[PDB]
């Protein structure tokens, strides 16, 4: 097998095609067919740490794509009035140090110098603080236990290395410009780019997919055929009748409202971060971009009106959002049963969806091309292949839900109607479990969603001690070993971060 049809353009669409041709080259033939513009949600698009490996799957270096795509750097997530009205923190990509066998933040926990935890225990969160770049202006990354310059194994994917090392960000940036690079570095290397609409997807008598027919260009025929017609589900939804599962019950937000200015009131836009303010119904978003920064406010539609979305968001990012354009979107949250069925795999909004609280949706289409490439089919199809890849994709999107649901769960504030129903919504069985476990001991890696869904136990911890909900404790061992390390261990990040502060660049500049 090497003919692949690709239905459907944008991020996954174009995703998958470079990053298969970056993968097979020559060997694999692809054909993609696209319409165009369905909104996304808003102009820009955030990502994790983990989109670094895609970059480098494709041989891009930041200095080729990120000005093609108005991108800037995301250091975390800025959780903002989450535990209470002056309050914010972050969830950076930096990995937690331990020190004799406990987390920081186990010892934060017990002698703690600060009353915030992510500036005690995070290099990051202070060059923050200070709208600083991670890099010097000759290039040198910020000195990290990651060395930039060393040995790394080839062709490296997300998947295997799973966080192992710690690369120190991710990236904002406008997501139809991505996807227009992509089209032209995919088109390059050999890709069919084809402009139209499918009018039917053509089955076997066993159901499988022969062929799509577009309105113009004949019928595209191929071996795989891959559903990237997002929220449609056009080829695995419709035309397999692959049975979609709600997410819903647990993260009741259904409803977004978008916009974009050149500038936010509050200046979020100079952060290198992405913004996530909590509001009476939701949580309002801020992505920074090079030239305009993108603003929305994700909520459940059963406790407040589109119009009142609309109106909060503009009066939030002020006097210059009075005028412009809002996009209105509504969100299928879930996931497909099966995102790979018969002869077709989804990959998109068409695998599945959640509400970009922690800017997923990129990493679970990264996170699908690579479990292709890995489990890529023989002639025989072997049904194990399609097994391990959907049992692989489930748990990804599955472990994250758990992690989306635990915000809101230990989120502190309880002023509306909307954050009291929080602590009363229907949970994970497996969750409160987890939650049990983590009161007496922090977030292990044993004690998190066991199969990969691209965060460690530090992302857990960071989300427990920031919303403040749940009253968490040391390990008592704390109290008969010696602190005196701990502190040290404090002490050098504390002056490596006031270093830090004097001699990088600001953001923008």
């Amino acid at each position: 097998l090497n003919n692949v049809v690709i239905v459907g353009g944008g991020t996954a669409g174009w995703m998958t095609a470079s990053y298969l041709k970056a993968a097979f080259g020559d060997r694999i033939d692809i054909t993609l067919v696209e319409s165009g513009h369905i909104g996304a949600v808003g102009v820009g698009e955030a990502t994790f740490s983990d989109i670094r490996h895609f970059f480098e799957f494709l041989g891009l270096k930041e200095k080729d794509w990120m000005p093609a795509c108005n991108a800037t750097y995301k250091l975390a997530v800025r959780f903002e009035n989450w535990r209470e009205k002056g309050h914010y923190f972050y969830h950076p990509f930096e990995q937690m140090r331990s020190v004799n066998g406990f987390p920081l933040t186990d010892w934060w926990l017990k002698q703690g110098p600060t009353d915030r935890f992510d500036k005690d225990c995070f290099v990051m969160a202070s060059v923050i603080d200070a709208g600083l770049s991670p890099r010097h202006q000759d290039g040198t990354l910020i000195d990290q236990p990651f060395d930039e310059g060393a040995d790394e194994m080839q062709g490296l994917t997300m998947s295997e290395h799973q966080g192992k090392t710690q690369f120190p960000y991710a990236y904002q940036f406008e997501a139809a410009l991505l996807a227009k690079y992509l089209t032209k570095y995919s088109v390059e290397r050999g890709v069919k780019h084809i402009v139209d609409d499918v009018r039917e997807v053509s089955l076997d008598d066993r159901g499988w997919i022969t062929g799509v027919r577009t309105g113009e260009h004949g019928d595209l025929t191929g071996d795989l055929f891959i559903d990237c017609t997002g929220f449609r589900g056009l080829l695995l939804n419709q035309a397999l009748e692959e049975p979609f599962i709600s997410y819903q019950d647990t993260l009741p937000n259904d409803s977004a409202v978008a916009l974009q200015v050149p500038m936010d009131m509050e200046r979020r836009g100079i952060l290198p971060c992405t913004t996530a303010t909590a509001q009476d119904a939701g949580w309002i978003w801020t992505i920074p971009l090079t030239g305009r920064v993108g603003t929305g406010y994700v909520y459940a539609k059963d406790y407040l009106s589109p119009e009142e979305a609309e109106r909060t968001l503009r009066e939030f990012v002020g006097p210059a959002a009075a005028d412009v354009e809002a996009n209105h979107i509504r969100m299928r949250i879930g996931r497909s049963r099966n995102s790979w069925v018969k002869n077709c795999v989804a990959i998109g909004l068409s695998s599945g969806f959640v509400e970009p609280l922690e800017s997923t949706g990129i990493f679970f289409i990264h996170h699908a091309i690579e479990q292709l490439v890995k489990n890529f089919p023989a002639a025989d199809w072997n049904s194990m292949h399609r097994d391990l890849y959907n049992s692989a994709v489930s748990h990804v999107m599955d472990g994250v839900r758990e992690f989306l649901v635990l915000h809101y769960v230990a989120a502190k504030r309880n002023d509306t109607q909307y954050w009291r129903d929080t602590k009363t919504r229907k949970i994970p069985d497996s969750l409160a479990e987890r939650i049990e476990k983590w009161k007496v001991q922090l977030p292990d890696s044993e004690t998190v969603y066991p199969y990969y869904h691209g965060l460690p136990p530090y992302s857990y911890m960071c989300i427990l001690l920031g919303m403040g909900g749940i009253e968490l404790k040391p390990s008592p061992a704390l109290a008969l070993a010696d602190g005196g390390a701990a502190q040290r261990e404090f002490e050098q990040i504390r002056n490596k971060t006031q270093r830090l502060t004097e001699v990088l660049p600001k953001a923008y500049d």
